[PDB]
């Protein structure tokens, strides 16, 4: 549960950054209650049957969201429309603009379905 994330959240200095980050994680916890909460590489992530679903990290300018490369590709048009800067591995959600929860839903739900038979942590 969310207690897994408490120490990580406390270490976020900026209180608004901490608040939003907590909100996003809690939203996923409550909407996808079968996902497992884990801290790995000192980053909060959600897993399903031991496979990676979605992970997060914080920087001074953004919350970074990592759904794996194939999933960035899957929702690329939606990322461009939202305006987020992205790489092959992640999207950058600036603290001074909104969280696109629709986009997060699509990524999480795609990964749950698409990785149902995935036997490794990361896609191979």
């Amino acid at each position: 549960g969310m207690d897994v994330f408490s120490e990580y959240l406390a270490g976020i200095a900026d209180p608004f950054h901490r608040e939003r980050t907590e909100e996003v994680l809690t939203w996923i916890k409550n909407k996808y209650p079968n996902l497992h909460t884990e801290i790995k590489w000192n980053q909060p992530m959600f897993t399903d049957h031991g496979t990676f679903i979605i992970g997060f990290s914080v920087s001074k300018k953004h919350l970074a969201v990592a759904p794996e490369k194939v999933t960035i590709a899957h929702v690329e048009d939606d990322i461009v429309k939202a305006g987020y800067d992205y790489t092959e591995q992640l999207i950058r959600i600036p603290w001074n603009g909104p969280v696109d929860y629709t986009l997060l839903e699509k990524m999480i739900e795609f990964n749950i379905l698409d990785k149902a038979d995935c036997s490794t942590f990361w896609r191979k």
